[PDB]
């Protein structure tokens, strides 16, 4: 129904914040060294 | 100091991304409710 | 319904928190601007 | 420098911020299929 629209859209999101964790990861560290 | 550079490019695209997530997250809601 | 309300107060609350986390990593990418 | 040092340590307190959020979406889901 509207529910399993609504948990695959929040699991590709879950996966969109995962990718941004990496990314800012990879940013920390570039700026130490 | 191009490093500097480049982080802030990173950072500005990954704030980009988080805006998007937040977005698809309120019409889930919008999908949750009707 | 009431299960659903639940899911629905904890989603908007995690929206509240990214909206947070976005405005903290643009103050830190102004802060590395002007640096 | 210690501006970028503390930029480190803000994006990182961020960063943690962002997957407790992926684990408490995670629960959300779970709750969401039953």
């Amino acid at each position: 129904s509207g529910i399993n629209a609504s948990v695959v859209n929040i699991q590709k999101e879950i996966d969109r914040l995962n990718e941004v964790a990496k990314n800012l990861n990879e940013s920390l560290i570039d700026l130490q060294e």
